[PDB]
């Protein structure tokens, strides 16, 4: 069973190389938005040395011991190395990324010595440096960059192309003010032509804080962030759904409210993953689960196996049972989604007989077609096969899906009948997103856009009080993923051939 | 007879009377007064002759007011009193006066001494009027219906649910200010509680002309049409393809401007039947189509003998050779959109064939579903068959459906893999529109809404001038669907069963 499978082009991997690595950004200003006199910081202000270390040295995981192995970077112009006394240098549980055209790797070395390798140069700006830390030495090891800035630094991280990796603004303010500063430092504002599009909100800001440093001097922390109208779309129809909904009650006889019919978009390009911020989404389980569709897997196991219970409880023999499927071995799930993808119309027995070129093979089909005819308008497929309905564990939420090329880009419309706000969507959002990803790659594509279809959109009643604080929620920007490898075929991807990154989600609640 | 899907013995609770589409027609000074309960209290001859022009010209070229085919104004009975014996009834116009205790054999009498059948009486207010002129006997007679009102018929023409019946407003402003008014009429302002969601704007304006009464009376007219947001929302989407769309080639090679993703929402409530306005849709060919799917039918000359010939193309012995349909017969489509519907994944042989029994009745499960467990999420048919696929004529455009039930009214989505803007996409609305209407009615259920999501929205290139000039063009209101007579089995209904009332559309796009 090997010349049934999908094989990926010679240009997989261009297909998905990431460009630019995505970086937050870290500045002192004062009420006129000066950053310093050119060569020195002006003020004396330790709370917020302080709060620089610990935003830049503190990694996710509570407790996790920054090392080579996982460590955030910090990047930085040559002027503003100058002005850290070679004592405190490289700052420390940190990787120092140094720009400079003048001074190699080596060369910075010499300077104050007397480790490991915590400091790089690189010839170039920002741009130059988010690349190199794009390369695999560097991603995912680097858990997230900081531009710790220098005026020209952070002038070229507030312009394209690096504005639009920039997922957050750490702003110390003091309010000080002075002839002395020289290079300043603003965040532009909404809707305006040096905002390029973006619309940066703020997530939160301090009180107003007095600086312990004999000059009785107030300060404050902003934390701003891009503005992640996609998220909102979502957020803004599980609101509609509490305020408007209709009181609907599924099968069981459990309540929900429910609205009919409506309609999102997602941009998968650059790298970008549409994973919500407001809620954790269990990425692993939406990976394998896509992988075992993808294969055609009717056999819940493998992904019990792998430690993913998300098929559990519909392929336990009590429920199997209630769907009259008495003749299935336990977690044995039917002729359900994979299968009609890769096998639509085949007759099932069970899960480990061999189905090898037998009925339709959907995706096979589109890849080709994607191929030759780009402009071909029957590329979609489907899962809703009103014979093989009963035999099924389940019937399909996410039943079509139509795929679309414009300007070597690859978007994809997936239809969903029943979409549970709470779980399903944002689950299935990202499960398409990752196959659209892969079917570009298998076609030699950049990936496009993801438009979501929601048939009866509803929201549990019991789920309403936690969905009401999720929704008082700011959406963060959202991660991005990356190869870490390539695979032959199609059906041989695994879960670990692929990683994202800058994930940063709300804690739960 | 045996597999077809029999129809519920009675209508929906809650349906409603078909009711007629009219214009109001009002003259009013600038405190917004109209008369003084008995009279009009100015002279100005120019509004009386652009009320007798608008009341009696009809639609065509030079068209004489004839009893086959004429206008109807409806007035209330101080209104039909306050114009005088010897001008009643106003020529070439049915005249509906709304009268409790005058009947038609009481007003005339009324007039001098010789005699018009242009005359009829209706117990009851506006409503009632607009009820009775949309029976069998005058929705071939009656072309325009209008409101020439009495201060209390103008009032029950603005409210629920007469006005949302309401085409348009002629309105006469006099720029004189009289303290004797003592009844008023005021058209409510978009936004406000008295529009009651109907969002009024100018069409048109006249500038500012003086009366010859010698007075130096200072007039002018206006006309305020409601808002179709429905079409401006379609217009929307295609002047956003126009303006944003790629360029992109179908099969034979011609070019398209087209954008992937798109959803509009249609209300069919009460039989609204959308229409579209500023292009005719070829309402008959939809009709005969649908019924023709609802049937599981698949022989295409079944249609072009109905003179119905979209399907010409798509069955010709040539077409069918080329798609390597060697077998089946000139016009037998294969196991297309119909029998897909009411058989799915049964084995295809011939048009002529038997095949009651086979297959998946996805139409009758539906119906069924609905009629029990209206909550329930599975309720959808597919014509998308990939086994079947290379055994159709054509794969199937318009390829599934989910309906939906909330608060007694059955909505529905249709999902379309490829949209022309231009002549399939507004020809699939009513479609779909027409469907939702007859399950709803063989389910029990009254029409909901219909939303449409569009794959492939497209425009093609040599049509983008026409439709810049449509584009311009302001759009009318919805007609209704009326069935006028019943059948036992929903495959029963042939297109002669309904009628269509109030469908103005623009003439071809020059
Ligand atoms: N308020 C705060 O928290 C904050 C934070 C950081 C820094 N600062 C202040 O900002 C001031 C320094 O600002 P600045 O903009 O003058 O210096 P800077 O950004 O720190 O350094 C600029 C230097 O970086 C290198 N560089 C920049 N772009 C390059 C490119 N495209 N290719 C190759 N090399 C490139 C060049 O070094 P080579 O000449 O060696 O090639 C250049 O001279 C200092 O006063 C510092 O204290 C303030
Ligand atoms: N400026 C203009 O454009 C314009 C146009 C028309 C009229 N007007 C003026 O408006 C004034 C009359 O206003 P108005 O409201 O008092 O009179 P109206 O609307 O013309 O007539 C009211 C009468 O119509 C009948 N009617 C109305 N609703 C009915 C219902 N629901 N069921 C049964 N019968 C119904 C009743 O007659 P019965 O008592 O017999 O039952 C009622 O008394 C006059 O001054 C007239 O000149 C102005
Ligand atoms: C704490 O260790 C030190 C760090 C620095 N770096 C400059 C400096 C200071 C505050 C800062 N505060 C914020 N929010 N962001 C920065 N990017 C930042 C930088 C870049 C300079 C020092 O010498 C004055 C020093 O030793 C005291
Ligand atoms: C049609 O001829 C006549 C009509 C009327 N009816 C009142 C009247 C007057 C102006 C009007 N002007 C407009 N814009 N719309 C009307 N609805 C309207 C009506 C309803 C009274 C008459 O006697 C003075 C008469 O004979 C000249």
């Amino acid at each position: 069973m090997s010349l049934f499978k999908i094989r990926m082009p010679e240009t997989v991997a261009e297909g998905t190389r990431l460009a630019l690595r995505a970086f937050s950004l870290v500045v002192a200003v004062d009420e006129r938005g000066g950053i310093g006199d050119g060569r020195s910081i002006p003020w004396n202000v330790p709370e917020d040395m302080k709060f620089f270390r610990d935003v830049t040295t503190k990694l996710r995981g509570k407790n996790v011991k920054p090392s080579p192995a996982k460590r955030n970077a910090v990047v930085m112009g040559r002027k503003t190395w100058d002005s850290i006394p070679p004592k405190f240098r490289p700052l420390p549980g940190r990787l120092n990324v140094v720009l400079s055209s003048t001074l190699t790797t080596q060369h910075l070395l010499d300077g104050l010595p007397d480790h490991a390798d915590s400091i790089v140069a690189v010839n170039g700006g920002l741009e130059q440096a988010l690349q190199l830390l794009a390369s695999p030495n560097y991603t995912p090891s680097i858990e997230t960059v900081y531009c710790i800035g220098g005026g020209s630094v952070y002038a070229e991280a507030l312009r394209p192309p690096c504005v639009h990796l920039l997922q957050a603004i750490y702003r110390t303010t003091i309010r000080a003010s002075e002839s002395s500063c020289s290079v300043f430092f603003r965040v532009p504002e909404s809707g305006t032509e040096a905002a390029a599009g973006i619309e940066w909100q703020r997530e939160t800001i301090s009180e107003e804080l007095t600086s312990a440093n004999g000059n009785e001097t107030k300060y404050y922390f902003e934390k701003l962030i891009p503005r992640n109208r996609e998220e909102e779309q979502y957020l803004s129809l599980v609101d509609r759904i509490i305020r408007e909904g209709n009181v609907k009650h599924d099968r069981t006889g459990v309540g929900t409210l429910s609205i009919f019919g409506a309609q999102m978009r997602f941009s998968l390009r650059n790298n970008r993953l549409p994973l919500l911020t407001t809620k954790r989404v269990f990425w692993r389980g939406v990976c394998e689960e896509l992988l075992w569709f993808l294969r055609g897997e009717t056999y819940a196991k493998k992904l019990s196996d792998k430690g993913v219970h998300i098929w559990d409880d519909n392929g336990s023999r009590a429920f199997l049972d209630s769907r009259g499927l008495t003749e299935y071995e336990e977690m044995d799930l039917g002729p359900v989604y994979g299968f009609q993808w890769r096998h639509f119309g085949a007759a099932y027995t069970h899960h480990d007989a061999n189905y090898d070129g037998q009925g339709v093979d959907q995706i096979k089909a589109i890849v080709e077609t994607l191929k030759t005819n780009p402009d071909d308008r029957r590329m979609l497929f489907t899962a809703w096969n009103p014979s093989a309905l009963p035999r099924m564990a389940l019937p399909p939420c996410h039943l079509l899906a139509q795929f679309y090329v414009s300007n070597g880009e690859l978007s994809c419309m997936l239809y969903q009948r029943s979409c549970d706000m709470g779980l399903g969507v944002p689950f299935n959002i990202a499960s398409y997103a990752l196959l659209t990803i892969l079917i570009a790659k298998a076609t030699g594509l950049r990936p496009g856009e993801l438009v979501h279809t929601l048939g009866d959109a509803h929201v549990y009643s019991n789920h309403v009080e936690p969905c009401n604080e999720q929704l008082k929620r700011v959406p963060r920007a959202f991660p991005y993923l990356v190869f870490r490898r390539e695979r032959e075929f199609l059906e041989d991807y695994e879960e670990g051939d692929m990683e994202v990154i800058d994930y940063a989600p709300y804690p739960p609640i």
